[PDB]
């Protein structure tokens, strides 16, 4: 019955044939014993696997989808590997493009003609037709998929496809004879190289083929400047802008395994040693990675230069992507389902109350607004990396992993700012806050720059303007993660309270808890960042402009902020040179910037608009706001969306991630979390290879 090996999953004669002998070999080298389970079908050896009648095998990525699904749950253990030595590459963006100068955009395709790879594909007939669903007029299912595609199009040519029912779809393809829309290349324009020359020579507008075709088709660069690629946000771009503006990322095929015992590390191990003595480039004739005479890709890809081991945190959906699956879910849904779908707004929520905020805001929209919920910041990001969930209000750290994800800022949190604004925010810009390093201008031997030896004022330990930025423009050029091996003595509440973190640190009244980070460590917080530079502890403090120009001109607590002028504290000075806190303007560190709500860059619209209404009827000024459901108030807590912040303000030629988050402020929190590391932040940079 089973023993100590790995039982893979064979679906062919010839596929059980290799494995016959991959078994017999690999005891003969001595490395992981492997036995074959053979079925019928790559869906038999799913449900084998998970149901402990077999332990690994190879699928295709809408296999994987499936496989990572419902009833069964494997998961993605290892990445084929395709290409050269000198490039080998795990995946590639499907892509559309069109002859520079045509405007039509993607919405705006009806009725064109189309030149597609060959029927049922990828990146030619399944990627960008189960993404267009929506524009598409189509049923679902028992519906032939080709005669919505029909009549969309003017004339096409998509290979493959029967130019008997339908015509048009072969209309434009350039063989003659009984070749004419082959489903080889005998028809001229069949795949990658034959969807562009169909666009090329002037028999489509459009042809739907991968990153790379136009590089390979037209060397030269003057020539792939006569061409466009059109984005999912409507645009058109560069064809290497294929990477930020791209159709859907195709991963290479997997080995997926149970997710409960799934003897990974097992599989893994199999698979080391018989890449390592039978591989790609190996002395011998049973090789892995290469088939028969007429068996093809039995087990692995003959194409296959490797095999990769993934990420534990990368699952079916991540492993995919939500374009992916995306397209997969509307080639088989119902123009019902998908329009239900298309239109509303899944909101991750973090934790309980966070979860019972939003089922009450729900209820209270009358169900525009959804729930999915993660039990972290973390993995609510992943799920709507995999189309799970639509939105998440994010600080300014997560919406960088959010932004090295793939994901987007939609909408701003402006702060009405604690108090009173008078009323109207929506079109008001956002500012954020000048994050800023101040001295004392009795201090004279000290420029940002002569600084390792110094004291300093920290606010806190990990908050933004007094420690994160700080710390990570100054640390950035060393590679090096000792952020106490800088400073002489700083003072910054959340250090260890022997080290030189939390030296000069105030504790309560020189009494009780010091270097806490509380109110209770009186040199804590702005406040004691002005506070320990103030009164001749610190030579630096790490504070906001604000700090100095609401705590001097005789204005702290009774007895250190009084009589204080602030002209008196010259700020510091990134350039290298030193000015008045003032004009902050010119002499600051970043712009910390608002919490705002990321999305993909599909949903986007929609939610945009979605929450404009929304917060219409229950936001600051909600004509239901004191009425039925409030959105910015919490059940103390911060929750969903910050208490103090006065309304979502759309982000204004801010778009990006990091043109929203500065540039400084990226240098800053990429030094940093290299320092502090994220495995969503692991497996995102890891799904680009
Ligand atoms: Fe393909
Ligand atoms: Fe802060």
């Amino acid at each position: 019955a089973s023993k100590k090996s790995v039982r893979w999953c064979t679906t062919s004669p010839a596929e059980s044939k290799k494995c016959a002998q991959w078994q017999r070999r690999m005891k003969k080298v001595r490395g992981p014993s492997v036995t074959c389970v053979k079925k019928t079908s790559r869906f038999e050896c799913i449900q084998a696997i998970s149901t402990e009648k077999a332990d690994a095998v190879t699928l295709d990525g809408g296999l994987v989808y499936d496989a990572g699904l419902d009833p069964y749950k494997l998961r993605p253990i290892a990445a084929e590997v395709y290409g050269t030595e000198n490039q080998p590459q795990t995946h590639y963006y499907a892509v559309a493009i069109a002859k520079k100068g045509t405007n039509f955009q993607l919405n705006q395709l009806q009725g064109l003609k189309s030149c597609h790879t060959g029927l049922g594909r990828s990146a030619g007939w399944n990627i960008p037709m189960g993404l267009l669903r929506p524009f598409l007029d189509w049923t679902g299912p028992p519906e032939p998929l080709q005669k919505a595609v029909a009549k969309f199009f003017s004339a096409s040519c998509v290979p493959c496809v029967d130019g008997k029912e339908y015509p048009n779809l072969c209309q434009l393809c350039a063989g003659t004879g009984e070749n004419k829309c082959a489903c080889s290349s005998q028809e001229p324009y069949f795949g990658y190289s034959g969807a562009f020359k169909c666009l090329q020579d002037g028999a489509g507008d459009v042809a739907f083929v991968k990153d790379s075709t136009v590089f390979e088709s037209l060397p030269a660069k003057a020539d792939r400047d006569q061409y466009e690629l059109l984005c999912p946000n409507n645009t058109r771009k560069p064809v290497d802008a294929f990477q930020e503006c791209h159709l859907a990322r195709v991963p290479s095929h997997a080995v997926v395994a149970r997710s409960v015992n799934g003897k990974e590390d097992l599989i893994w191990k199999l698979l080391v040693k018989a890449q390592e003595k039978f591989g790609r480039g190996k002395p011998s004739a049973f090789q892995l990675f290469g088939s028969p005479a007429g068996q093809k890709d039995l087990l692995f890809k003959d194409s296959a230069l490797g095999l990769l081991r993934i990420p534990k945190k990368i699952d079916s959906g991540l492993y995919l992507g939500s374009n992916y699956i995306t397209a997969i879910r509307g080639l088989r849904e119902t123009a019902a389902e998908v329009e239900l779908r298309r239109a509303q707004v899944v909101w991750c929520a973090v934790g309980s109350d966070e979860q019972l905020k939003c089922q009450e805001w729900s209820r209270q929209s009358n169900q525009s607004v959804v729930c999915a919920t993660a039990s972290t910041t973390e993995d609510c990001i992943a799920l709507v990396l995999k189309g799970e969930a639509d939105a998440l209000s994010l600080d300014g750290g997560y919406i960088y992993i959010a932004g090295k994800c793939g994901l987007v800022p939609v909408l701003a949190e402006s702060q009405q700012s604690p108090e009173s604004s008078g009323l109207d925010c929506v079109h008001r810009p956002v500012k954020g806050y000048l994050a800023v390093a101040v001295v004392r201008k009795a201090n004279d031997k000290i420029t940002w720059n002569s600084l390792r030896g110094k004291k300093s004022c920290h606010t806190a330990v990990d908050r933004t303007a007094g420690w994160n930025i700080p710390m990570g423009p100054l640390f950035k050029d060393t590679d090096s993660c000792r952020f106490d091996e800088f400073f002489s003595q700083s003072c910054a509440p959340g250090s260890d309270p022997r080290s030189k973190l939390c030296a000069l640190c105030a504790g309560n009244e020189e009494g009780q808890l010091k270097c806490v980070p509380n109110s209770s460590e009186r040199l804590y917080g702005y406040t004691g960042a002005f506070r320990c530079l103030a009164e001749n502890v610190g030579d630096v403090a790490f504070v906001k402009d604000v700090t100095v120009l609401d705590n001097t001109d005789g204005k702290g607590t009774e007895q250190w902020a009084k009589d204080l002028k602030l002209g008196d504290f010259e700020l510091l000075c990134l350039n290298g040179t030193r000015k008045p806190v003032t004009e902050a303007e010119s002499c600051h560190l970043p712009v910390a910037p608002n919490h705002a709500v990321v999305s993909r860059i599909d949903k986007v619209a929609h939610l945009r608009q979605v929450l404009l209404r929304q917060q219409a009827h229950f936001g600051r000024n909600g004509e239901d706001c004191p009425g039925k459901f409030c959105l910015f108030q919490s059940k103390t807590k911060n929750l969903l969306f910050n208490d103090n912040t006065e309304c979502l303000a759309k982000l204004q030629g801010k778009t990006t991630y990091d043109e929203y988050l500065g540039p400084q402020y990226v240098t800053a929190i990429a030094k940093l979390r290299r320092c502090s590391t994220s495995p969503l932040l692991e497996a995102c940079a890891f799904l680009m290879r």
